[PDB]
């Protein structure tokens, strides 16, 4: 589940959703943004300066994107194997689906 | 869980993922595009002329995207609720999340 610099409108940080298994086989890839604009939604996960950022952040689930390969940048960080319940918690709930 | 046309890159087809509960009160919805080219994986679900379409067609899981409401159109038709068990096991299969 690693973290990507990607061209969306603007240069951002992302959360890669498609599952690494597939990743080398594909031309485009599904992410999530990362914005500091915290706004206390359900679908949103924490991540800080340890997964790779300057300051405090959040994956934004209700805004996941997918973009073409062509447009990912460099891996910046990690989303720790602590943080995979949560995730699925907020895709869950962001597309009310019965996890 | 409806079925709208969307303006993606062009006219298509789309699954509203984004839960109706917070539709009307959001600017933008993710949706997931359908279309005719069947390619058999597993993170495809099958929707026919009883959902709305002409020819046979899929819900393409791995190109789910958020639009703005202004790209969204008119409401053709309707996933129905027994096809809603295959939908959250393709979103998870297509994003390795623990279901």
């Amino acid at each position: 589940r690693p973290i990507h610099i990607a061209q969306l409108d603007k240069a951002r940080p992302v959360l890669i959703l498609t599952r690494e298994v597939v990743r080398p086989h594909l031309t485009n890839v599904t992410v999530a943004p990362i914005t500091t604009t915290v706004r206390g939604l359900a679908t949103e996960v924490p991540v800080d300066a340890v997964n790779g950022l300057n300051q405090p952040s959040v994956v934004s689930c209700d805004n996941t994107q997918t973009i073409p390969v062509c447009d990912l940048g460099r891996q910046i960080g990690y989303l720790l194997a602590s943080q995979e319940p949560a995730l699925a918690e907020a895709i869950g709930n962001a597309f009310d689906l019965d996890w």
